[PDB]
């Protein structure tokens, strides 16, 4: 599909058995999802945004379906006002920027 | 052009007559450029993201050429980690997400 940018490019994703709304984010190296009691082993990580760094839990090889497209990779969990799908998963669904 | 996402989608822009590298960020409502001098009057504003808020200088109706495409809109100037082209200007150059 094609998504314009008049508004935030929010789409439905499925992770850990739950459906959530997430932002297709070309400005994010990583995928960060709002605090979720996700099971599995994790490693601590710090990621930086416009205002500074925040602590997140890094989970590997997590299946994540994006608008019906299956992906699997690293998902970071932490306090974020919006669920973010980063380039690590956007590449998996063959997403591009076009103009 | 069609840009894949294995790497950060950085492109060269010209703003205020100067060249800079900036990130095409579909996850940003606004455009934020590193501290620099820009013609005209600016208004103090605050913008947020991961890590919290930062103080910026809001300049309106600023011409920005993004990899050959023209845009004229709001540019926030402040201590951002990287130069960011947000949806306000991405829409102007006709950029869309495709997958
Ligand atoms: C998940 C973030 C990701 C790890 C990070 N990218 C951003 O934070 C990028 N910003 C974003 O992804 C956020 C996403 C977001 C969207 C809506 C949000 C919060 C966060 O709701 C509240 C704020 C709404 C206003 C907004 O759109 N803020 C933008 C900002 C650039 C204007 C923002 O921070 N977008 C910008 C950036 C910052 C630092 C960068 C590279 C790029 O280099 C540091 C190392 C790599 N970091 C990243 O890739």
């Amino acid at each position: 599909p094609q998504i314009t940018l008049w508004k935030r490019p929010l789409v439905t994703i499925r992770i850990g058995g739950q459906l959530k709304e997430a932002l297709l984010n070309t400005g994010a190296d990583d995928t960060v999802i709002e605090e979720m009691n996700l099971p599995g082993k994790w490693k601590p990580k710090m990621i930086g945004g416009i205002g500074g760094f925040i602590k997140v839990r890094q989970y590997d090889q997590i299946p994540v379906e994006i608008a019906g497209h299956k992906a699997i990779g690293t998902v970071l969990v932490g306090p974020t006002p919006v669920n973010i799908i980063g380039r690590n998963l956007l590449t998996q669904i063959g997403a591009t920027l076009n103009f």
